[PDB]
């Protein structure tokens, strides 16, 4: 249905995103809500026009090209997301004082994507920034700061979207902070590291893995249908032809494997914080038209200046340990003039943080740890 159907396109998103981010990116943790990009940009893409419209619909993986559907779709996702203990989702758009966003444009985003509305200041972009980031921060639990650099906001900005995503959950399994110790954590052939290790034996879901050399396991939160799962390459230093593989597949066909049995794992205690401007990535997906001056977004605000997109900055955080998960992200975008199985995650492995098996709210690699 429509969940699924949302949910396949955002995973494939997902995967290229991951893959270019894995290039541009080598040999560091990666940590990234992929959902909130696609809203953040689909938000964008709802006052877009003609063939930057086009490039986004194509490159995010829309199911329509009218922004109404397109609106509706992922107020579907959102709504579902609101009666939520575990997950909070926020959107809001920051204007330029004295500019007004057109009727259409502004409706779609206060109904349909449950967006707030500020006026600020730009040419004040010290001042703007802070405004922005601070409500990002209230948004995360102050773990994502200074999301959008006051050196991207001058006089000429006229709108900021953004999104922030937080997640808080409790292990449905809990591990035993007494059984953690520190045991070796494998970087390479070459390399090893001392890590705290925990350490758990219970029935999860598992799939063996052959064809992709690679193993998984889903690691449930407590009073939901949410889950972690674990991709876990069979050779110490499997991940990247494994990160490959991945896209001879998808999601929903790996977490369609699992099944339930008996296993023994270990897992690090671990953080993640990643930071990247995504404007690169976006062009090698093939939405370079909207941060050209070619850009098309006369639907945005009433004003016939005509817009492109200066940034697109994503941050994003998460803490894995004994008793759960927390996670946050946030988007940014700124437009302006122009007998038990054993499962040791002790070397690089990938893992997704997942709605119903297949809709990938957070996604990242752990291929190195400190101390």
């Amino acid at each position: 249905a429509a969940h699924q159907e949302f949910a396949r396109r955002l995973a494939l998103f997902s995967i290229n995103v991951y893959g270019k981010l894995s290039g541009q990116k080598p040999g560091e943790n990666i940590v990234f809500s992929p959902f909130s990009i696609q809203t953040c940009a689909a938000m964008a893409r709802l006052g877009a026009e003609n063939e930057t419209a086009t490039q986004l619909d194509q490159g995010l993986g829309l199911a329509s090209s009218d922004p109404e559907q397109i609106a509706h779709s992922f107020h579907q996702v959102l709504a579902a997301y609101q009666d939520s203990q575990i997950l909070r989702i926020a959107n809001k758009i920051f204007v330029m004082d004295g500019y007004q966003l057109r009727q259409e444009f502004d409706q779609l985003l206060s109904k349909q994507f449950l967006s707030a509305a500020q006026s600020v200041d730009f040419s004040k972009n010290v001042q703007a920034a802070a405004t922005i980031n601070n409500w990002v921060e209230q948004r995360t639990n102050h773990l994502i700061k200074d999301l959008v650099p006051a050196d991207v906001l001058n006089s000429e900005s006229r709108l900021v979207l953004v999104n922030a995503i937080h997640f808080k959950g409790t292990w449905q399994h809990q591990f035993a902070k007494h059984l953690t110790r520190p045991d070796t954590f494998h970087l390479d052939g070459e390399r090893t590291v001392q890590v705290p290790m925990m350490s758990l034996k219970e029935r999860f879901r598992y799939a063996d893995l052959p064809a992709l050399d690679a193993m998984a396991l889903e690691l449930p939160y407590k009073d939901s249908d949410l889950s972690m799962l674990i991709v876990l390459p069979n050779t110490k230093t499997g991940l990247p032809a494994l990160e490959e593989k991945l896209r001879l597949t998808t999601l929903s066909q790996i977490t369609q494997s699992l099944y339930e049995t008996k296993v023994a794992l270990k897992l690090p205690r671990f953080k993640a914080e990643f930071q990247v401007e995504l404007s690169e990535v976006f062009q090698k997906l093939g939405m370079s038209r909207m941060f050209s001056d070619q850009a098309e977004f006369g639907k945005m605000l009433q004003s016939p200046e005509p817009l492109k997109v200066s940034a697109i900055i994503h941050k994003a955080f998460i803490e894995v340990n004994e008793e759960g998960t927390e996670a946050a992200a946030a988007t940014g975008m700124a437009v302006r003039r122009k007998e038990p199985i054993e499962f040791f995650a002790d070397h690089p492995f990938t893992y997704v943080l997942v709605h119903q098996k297949d809709l990938p709210l957070f996604w990242g690699s752990v291929v190195r740890l400190e101390e």
